[PDB]
């Protein structure tokens, strides 16, 4: 195993799901029965969209979108009135990656805040995001499609499932991407549900650096079968990844 210092940290890339990243997500319309109300608030960007956007910022690509996308919200969603359709005019987008900053603390211009909110909403719509105070997505299977068809990433983009490999071969896939200066999309499921994040480093002793997409919270080094962030209370089952992410 090679040693690779965290690729996202080297570029100051630290995104989150709340403000100002979610200023263009759908505004919540209903109160989930018996729950405290989130009406009038923008939905979370979703960890699937945050992890993908962090990878896209690392490559600063694309300058122009390739294809629009539309989908209909799941009728199960208790936060919006149905039927609810969402649309992103990605094919007309001129992404200004000099306005899409590596991280936001609130001191930024509104041109810069709207630039990252544009990307976060475009990416989220591209992966059929189930919006809410927390926002969910199928993850890897839609990330690989969206990066290729909507944003024109390389044909090398594809999803790999943990159940298809030995432990050695699975880690070898991750190690190859990192040594190519290519961060890796990753996701897993725990008792509380699933989460999507980014692998961008390796300690050379089977610990991997993780960017959970929570603005830096619990970021550090973890083993692939012990992805237990302290912010939870792990995402070690049904693990999948998207590799070969490059222009
Ligand atoms: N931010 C953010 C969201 C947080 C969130 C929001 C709502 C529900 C939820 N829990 S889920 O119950 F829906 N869960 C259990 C069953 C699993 C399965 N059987 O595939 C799917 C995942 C998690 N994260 C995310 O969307 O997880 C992507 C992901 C997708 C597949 C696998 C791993 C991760």
């Amino acid at each position: 195993q090679p040693v690779v210092k965290s690729l996202l940290n080297s570029k100051g890339i630290h995104y989150n799901q709340g403000n100002p990243y979610n200023l263009l997500t759908p505004v919540i319309e209903k109160v989930k029965p018996g729950e405290q109300s989130f009406v009038g608030q923008h939905a979370a960007t979703g960890c699937v969209a945050t992890a993908t956007a962090q990878i896209m910022k690392y490559h600063n690509y694309p300058n122009k979108g390739l294809k629009d996308y539309t989908y209909t919200l799941s009728s199960n969603n208790p936060y919006f009135n149905h039927p609810k359709n969402l649309f992103a005019a990605i094919s007309t987008r001129q992404y200004n990656w000099n306005n899409i900053l590596p991280t936001y603390s609130g001191r930024e211009s509104n041109v810069q805040k709207m630039a990252i909110s544009e990307l976060m909403a475009d990416v989220g719509i591209s992966v059929d995001m189930d919006y809410g105070p927390s926002s969910g997505s199928a993850g890897s299977s839609r990330v690989q499609r969206a990066l290729k068809e909507n944003f024109g990433y390389n044909q090398s983009v594809h999803q790999i499932n943990r159940s298809d490999f030995s432990k050695q071969d699975w880690e070898a896939q991750i190690d190859k991407e990192l040594s190519q200066n290519q961060p890796v999309y990753y996701q897993g499921v725990g008792k509380v549900g699933g989460h999507a994040f980014v692998i961008d480093g390796a300690d050379g002793r089977n610990f991997y650096h993780v960017n959970w997409g929570w603005g830096g919270v619990s970021d550090g080094f973890f083993r692939l079968d012990a992805l237990n962030p302290s912010a939870l209370g792990g995402f070690n089952g049904y693990q999948s990844a998207v590799v070969g992410i490059k222009p």
